[PDB]
RNA sequence: GCAUGGUUGUCGUCAGCUCGUGUCGUGAGAUGUUGGGUUAAGUCCCGCAACGAGCGCAACCCUUGAUUUUAGUUGCCAGCAU
């Protein structure tokens, strides 16, 4: 971001500075980019999955776009803490989010009352968007993707204790040292956000296909 | 009855009391149960390192307050006589 609110453990990826902000080199980046495609593609093809955390707004369609058009796993909304940890607890709520899936497509519709629009379907739908892709997440992921690494501290202390990879690209306002594999990159504009991410779902498409 | 098994005033019908899996602390412990609204209420919504849950609050209970069907003596009298 700018020069005030910026982490010294990534001096050795700016380069320069324009009247008001870092500029970060470019060179150091598609090396990082062309080291991240090479690990993703070693990786994907393990009958396993890539997960995509899409903390920020742009992070947010963009995930959600790329899972969706590679098939993979994500989480979009906010990211309720424990998932990687407390997973019996988070697989009990994605059972029941299937079992009252299933029963109100196929059995009645209609219990008793007139209750369920005050609280069954109200919990049903904030229950789905908080979940989302976790309701085909078989197993543990095998390595997180994360946009903004800073605002998403949650996520990666959890898939740290678990130590398990993380990729993730790291503004200058973040320590790439809690991020095992990085490569640095302006989590702020939805374009950026957008290569990076398809990028990434591409190498995995191609490694796995 | 201060060695124990089976109960009556008041705060006051006042809204509180905690467990499981998780994290944070060397540790006692903490979080959830803090914050902004909102309610008669820890009743509910949103953020939020937490996700659920049990006793409570609520509902199930009684009576009262309207109406339909069923049933007419010891109840009642409209149409009838008396
Ligand atoms: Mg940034
Ligand atoms: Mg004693
Ligand atoms: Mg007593
Ligand atoms: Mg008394
Ligand atoms: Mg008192
Ligand atoms: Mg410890
Ligand atoms: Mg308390
Ligand atoms: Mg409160």
């Amino acid at each position: 971001h700018q020069t005030r609110r910026w982490n010294p453990k990534m001096k050795k990826y700016i380069f320069t500075e324009r009247n008001g902000i870092y500029i970060i080199d470019l060179q150091k980046t598609v090396k990082k980019v062309d080291e991240a495609f090479n690990f993703m593609r070693e990786v994907a093809s393990d009958n396993g999955t890539i997960l995509f955390v899409g903390t920020k707004k742009q992070a947010q369609e963009s995930v959600r776009d790329e899972a969706i058009r590679s098939g993979q796993y994500f989480v979009n909304h906010r990211w309720l803490g424990g998932t990687l940890t407390n997973f019996e607890t988070i697989q009990k709520r994605i059972q029941h989010l299937k079992k009252i899936e299933k029963m109100e497509a196929d059995g009645t519709f209609e219990v008793l009352p007139k209750k369920e629009v005050v609280l069954l379907k109200k919990e049903q739908e904030k229950l789905e968007r908080f979940l989302g892709g976790i309701k085909d997440m078989k197993g543990l992921p095998d390595a997180l993707f994360i946009v903004d690494p800073r605002k998403e501290r949650i996520a990666v202390a959890e898939a740290r204790k678990l130590h398990i990879p993380i990729i993730g690209i790291v503004d200058t306002n973040c320590d790439p040292d809690e991020i095992d594999y990085v490569i640095p990159a302006n989590d702020d504009a939805i374009r950026a956000v957008k290569l990076l991410t398809a990028k990434m779902a591409d190498a995995i498409i191609e490694v796995n296909q």
